[PDB]
């Protein structure tokens, strides 16, 4: 019933990704929605592309238990995705 936040770095390394992925699946299994957010520092030309790619990886890795309620999108200097549990 909650919206739990999972924060991702644009420079995110493999173990931190898996740790965040574990946490997201844990929230979703508990019936809570997940807002996965990337807060961009600076204006790299490649930010939207990699933020998209990091969140798409999270979304596909949770497809077995979640639906995408809000597909990756910008909110100022942030990009976010909302996943909702398939069942509850």
């Amino acid at each position: 019933i909650n919206v739990k936040e999972v924060r991702l770095s644009p420079t995110i390394e493999e173990h931190d990704f898996n740790t965040k992925l574990r946490n997201a699946r844990k929230f979703l299994e508990k019936g809570d929605k997940v807002k996965a957010t990337i807060r961009f520092k600076g204006r790299a030309i490649t930010h939207k592309e990699i933020g998209q790619r990091v969140l798409d990886r999270l979304s596909e890795a949770c497809a077995d238990i979640a639906v995408v309620e809000t597909a990756p999108k910008m909110d100022g200097r942030n990009m976010f995705l909302v996943l909702a549990p398939k069942n509850d």
